[PDB]
């Protein structure tokens, strides 16, 4: 049991923000490279991620 929030707060320690675009995950980092561990993390949650991260961009939707 671990919401959206604690999986992005547990990604920014690492200088890794989770974001939404394209109606699919996205990630972004000042890392060289992102390890495949976080990415598979990220993939496992992805869903969970993405309908708080939606939210968390306040962008164009249907109001």
């Amino acid at each position: 049991m671990k919401n959206a929030a604690q999986i992005v707060d547990e990604a920014l320690n690492q200088g890794i923000t989770l974001f939404v675009a394209d109606n699919r995950l996205q990630y972004e980092t000042s890392r060289d490279n992102i390890p495949e561990e976080l990415l598979n993390e990220w993939k496992y949650y992805r869903q969970d991620l993405i309908d708080f991260l939606q939210q968390l961009d306040a962008k164009e939707e249907t109001q």
